[PDB]
């Protein structure tokens, strides 16, 4: 049986992160350590969809170890052992008992922490956990660790030329299709609502990703979704069928559908709100001693007054830094400032890439150019509500433009005629 001060349960960002922060704030050898199913120091998760999959000049372990994703100091697992930091990997958890401070694995062992940090992050669904036909069907395919990034990559080289279906039209979607379509494949993405990432982007945001896609031959059929997959008699995926009853020839499926947050180990131990680990503004849980960071916190979003859940990287990273400083705090007698964050979504395929802050609410306009004949366009939009500007969207912008949309969100100056130079707006605030 295993003891430790301090216990982080899974080795994602979020975890890297909190192990830089314990780093900073003199944290001693044989306190800390981070328990991971995955056979990898904690690395930046979001190169599995863009770096990896470059058919030449790929990311690979151990390059893209965190911190470097947001420009920090890499952390081999040398970093770790040489600061006396245990990574336990390969080692999944499948008994958590708050009460005891105890944490079982998959084979038997025993971990016990004084503290705890939750930093599980989230599933990928399945369309086999929807029991769709066929779902079992080899070569398709999932991404959100880097041994799914490894069989993708495999699956590219074996299936070079062919034809690759990516289902879903999310974050997910968008980039693979680009990236299989980069390593040259006849791509087509399925998904059923009305316009690609249709919880952030507007209409006529989706229009101008649409079209683009379409310029570059992804083919893109919406309003449905597959019901089925053919395989061949070695079990390989061949074609999928689609709910209105077209069929899509297919050597690669790809499929993004989503993701939600891994928690069942605490299932009746912590108060669970949208799908969450409730927490406060220090990430601490129902349970003292107890914190859940990243995809898994369900926290008060101090500028928005409401609770909220967020499944991008920006907050996975800051979420576990704040973990951290708050642990640290109460050690010494806190304070620590409240989590104030600022939400920042951004997502790069082909040659774009665009970047969002604040709040998707009110009434949008569009400004600049917009034109998916390139070269490199440059447009945005604004969210309006109550006469302040809430949410802001810059596509093609350098990093003094990203920086005032950043500002204009953080600021939410009042307007009405924005359109008018739109983006000199967010450049004068
Ligand atoms: C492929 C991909 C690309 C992405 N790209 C972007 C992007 O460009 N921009 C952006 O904003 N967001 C992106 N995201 C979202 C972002 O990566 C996540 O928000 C972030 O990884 C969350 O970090 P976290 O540590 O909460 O969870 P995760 O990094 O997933 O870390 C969870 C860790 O816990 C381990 N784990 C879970 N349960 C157990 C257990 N029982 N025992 C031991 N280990 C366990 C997991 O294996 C993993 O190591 C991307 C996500 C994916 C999947
Ligand atoms: N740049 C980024 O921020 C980025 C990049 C990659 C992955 N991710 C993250 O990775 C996770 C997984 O992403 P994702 O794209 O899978 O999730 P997502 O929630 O971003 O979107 C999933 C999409 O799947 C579609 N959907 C739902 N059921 C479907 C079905 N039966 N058939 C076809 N489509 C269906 C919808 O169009 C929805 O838009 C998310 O947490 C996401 O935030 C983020
Ligand atoms: O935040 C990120 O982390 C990776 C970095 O580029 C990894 O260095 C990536 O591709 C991002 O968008």
């Amino acid at each position: 049986e295993k003891h430790f001060k301090y216990v982080i349960l899974g080795g994602g960002v979020a975890a890297g992160y909190a192990a830089r922060e314990f780093a900073k704030q003199g944290v001693k050898p044989g306190e800390l350590a981070i328990i991971s199913k995955e056979a990898v120091a904690p690395y930046e998760r979001p190169a599995l969809s863009k770096g990896y999959l470059f058919p030449q000049n790929a990311a690979r372990l151990p390059g893209f170890h965190v911190c470097v994703g947001s420009g920090g100091e890499r952390l081999l697992p040398e970093w770790y052992s040489e600061k006396g930091i245990e990574l336990i990997l390969s080692t999944e958890i499948v008994k958590a008992d708050l009460a005891s401070k105890t944490l079982t694995s998959a084979v038997g062992a025993t971990f016990t922490y004084e503290i705890l940090i939750i930093a599980t992050g989230s599933s990928v669904i399945k369309l086999s956990d929807f029991g769709t036909q066929g779902a079992d069907s080899n070569n398709i395919l999932y991404l959100r660790e880097v041994d799914d990034a490894d069989k993708l990559v495999a699956a590219i080289q074996a299936k070079k030329g062919g034809k690759a279906v990516i289902v879903g039209g999310g974050y997910i979607g968008l980039e693979l299709s680009a990236a299989l379509k980069i390593n040259d494949f006849d791509v087509t993405m399925v998904f059923p609502e009305p316009w690609c990432m249709p919880r952030l982007f507007t209409a006529d945001i989706a229009a101008f990703y649409e079209s683009y896609y379409t310029n570059k031959g992804v083919k893109i059929v919406k309003g449905t979704v597959a019901v089925g997959f053919d395989a061949d008699a070695n079990g390989d995926v061949t074609a999928v069928n689609l709910k209105n009853g077209s069929v899509l020839e297919a050597d690669i499926v790809v499929v993004g559908v989503g993701g939600r947050p891994l928690t069942t180990l605490f299932k009746g131990q912590v108060a669970e709100e949208k799908g969450g680990i409730k927490t406060d503004a220090f990430f601490e849980t129902s349970v003292p001693g107890v914190y859940a960071v990243g995809d898994v916190a369900t926290f008060p979003m101090k500028m928005y007054n409401e609770l909220r859940r967020v499944e991008h990287v920006d907050h996975a990273r800051k979420s576990a830094e704040q973990a951290v400083k708050a642990i640290k705090g109460k050690e010494s007698g806190e304070s620590v400032v409240e989590y104030d964050y600022l939400p920042y979504f951004f997502s790069r395929s082909f040659d774009l890439g665009w970047q969002f802050y604040g709040d998707n609410v009110g009434d949008t306009i569009l400004f600049g150019d917009s034109d998916p004949t390139s070269a490199k366009p440059k447009f945005g939009s604004y969210w309006i509500k109550d006469g302040k500007v809430l949410g802001a969207f810059l596509e093609g912008g350098s990093p003094d433009e990203n920086k005032a949309i950043a500002k204009v969100a953080k600021t939410q100056p009042p307007v009405e005629e924005l359109k008018k130079e739109g983006l000199q707006f967010a450049s004068k605030i």
